[PDB]
């Protein structure tokens, strides 16, 4: 049960986003700032003892981005909720050492170029069935060279969620960049879609996530041994996915952006989780 909250009445006659799409036609949420009020969803999520994971590969030159990242973490996402970073990495004395908040904690997992392709979601996958079944409620697995800029919240929180890709949500499906060879298995033809996910930003529930990433293993190397790689790796794969299996969240382009590539759109009240230039 919720406490006594005080806040404004929701207004059935004043839609919260005029500018921009706030459900899918499968009824999801497309979170976008003044969709949520945080409050409310701090106080669902806090009262069930969340625990959210983050998972990050920093394999070779890219442990470099580290530091950076975990700092702006610190300050930016699921504050005041427990937090368990996982670290996949070939040089874990290259990890910085960043202080942590309360109630969050870094773990360092110790990790041919076609298994490399199939790295992320083959060991997520592992990793699911093994420590985050135990250790965590929900997964997030994002890219390492970005940066957090604002609040990333409970509010992207649910069974399976995708982000709209920055460079694609206002492109006609004809546009997007799926795979388009009909050998492979991440194929989505020219006439199906409903939006091109970043595969920098995903997550869900632990089970969703360990779906998710099984399937997409497998479908890579079903296409491994037909001598095909997908136009996108493992982002075509996940395009596959979440047109067959719809999320239940999607996230805006506020969660997914580049800055330098992109500027600073109207559409975008918020810039939470970056490119670094
Ligand atoms: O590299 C990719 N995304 C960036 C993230 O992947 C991780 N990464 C990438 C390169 C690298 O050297 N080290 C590293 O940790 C890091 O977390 C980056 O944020 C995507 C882009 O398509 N990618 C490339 C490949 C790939 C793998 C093997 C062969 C060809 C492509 N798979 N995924
Ligand atoms: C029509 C408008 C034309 C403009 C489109 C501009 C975005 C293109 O984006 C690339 O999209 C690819 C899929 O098609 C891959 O997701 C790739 O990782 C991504 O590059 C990434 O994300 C970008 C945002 C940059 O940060 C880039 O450095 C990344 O490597």
């Amino acid at each position: 049960s919720l406490p006594r909250m005080v806040y404004p009445q929701p207004k059935v006659l004043t839609p919260c986003r005029k500018d921009v799409l706030v459900v899918t036609p499968w009824l999801a949420p497309i979170v976008w700032e003044g969709t949520f009020n945080i409050d409310i969803l701090n106080e669902q999520f806090r009262l069930q003892n969340t625990t959210i994971g983050l998972t990050v590969f920093a394999i070779k030159k890219y442990v470099a981005f580290l530091k950076l990242f975990l700092e702006t973490a610190e300050k930016h996402f699921m504050v005041g909720h427990r937090v368990h970073y996982y670290v996949f990495t070939d040089q874990p004395a290259a990890v910085p050492r960043v202080t942590l908040g309360t109630g969050r904690q870094l773990s360092v997992l110790e990790v041919r170029w076609q298994d490399v392709s199939m790295r992320r979601m083959e060991m997520i996958s592992d990793f699911c069935e093994r420590r985050f079944l135990s250790e965590v409620d929900y997964l997030v697995c994002v890219d390492v060279d970005m940066e957090f800029r604002d609040h990333v919240g409970v509010e992207i929180l649910t069974p399976l969620f995708g982000t709209l890709h920055p460079g694609f949500y206002g492109s006609s499906r004809e546009a997007f960049t799926y795979e388009r060879r009909p050998q492979s298995q991440a194929y989505i033809p020219k006439d199906e879609g409903d939006f091109y996910y970043g595969g920098a930003f995903f997550g869900g529930s632990v089970q969703e996530v360990q779906r998710l990433t099984r399937a997409c293993h497998q479908a890579m190397m079903v296409d491994q041994a037909n001598g095909i790689e997908a136009v996108w790796h493992d982002e075509s794969h996940l395009n596959k996915y979440l047109l067959r299996h719809k999320p239940t969240k999607v996230l805006s382009p506020e969660y997914l952006w580049d800055q330098q590539l992109l500027g600073w759109p109207a559409v975008l009240r918020k810039l939470r989780f970056t490119a670094v230039p």
